[PDB]
């Protein structure tokens, strides 16, 4: 039912935008109000916070969002924290990029909902358009 988005980078804040422009409203967060202003127009709600802080998330009602997205960047721990703190919120869906085959396989084992490497499944989607191509 409803989508949240922490981490506004190519990855995060596009999938912000995508999820607007196809009519969907989105809680987008992030720690760096330059980034939260980026995307003030694109989300039903844009908030500034730190998603590995406890008590932000739940100023943030992240309780609440049947799927949540850590599109954080470059920080491999916030990111795992992060999950980790709402993989105990008990969030139905949580979906996170990693980077890192070791990043994938904390994140795995945390109980991640799924795991992107925007990089390497981009492969594998234009192999397949490829094909289809012809
Ligand atoms: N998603 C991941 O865990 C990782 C990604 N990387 C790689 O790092 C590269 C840099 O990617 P970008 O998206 O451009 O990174 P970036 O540094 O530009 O952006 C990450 C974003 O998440 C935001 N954010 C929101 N809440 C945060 C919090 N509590 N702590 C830290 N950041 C918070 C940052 O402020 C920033 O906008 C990527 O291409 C990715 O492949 C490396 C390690 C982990």
């Amino acid at each position: 039912k409803q989508f949240a988005v922490i981490g506004l980078g190519r990855f995060g804040g596009s999938i912000v935008k995508e999820l607007h422009r196809m009519g969907h409203e989105v809680l987008a967060v992030d720690i760096n109000e330059e980034k939260v202003n980026a995307y003030a127009s694109y989300a039903t709600h844009a908030v500034i916070a730190n998603a590995t802080e406890e008590n932000e998330l739940l100023s943030l009602g992240i309780r609440n969002f049947e799927y949540v997205i850590v599109a954080i960047g470059a920080n491999i721990q916030a990111s795992t924290l992060t999950t980790l703190l709402l993989k105990e919120l008990d969030i139905p869906n949580i979906w996170v990029k990693a980077q890192n085959y070791y990043h994938h396989k904390v994140l795995e084992k945390i109980g991640a909902d799924r795991i992107i490497h925007p990089e390497k499944d981009m492969g594998v989607k234009i192999a397949q358009s490829l094909s289809d191509e012809n």
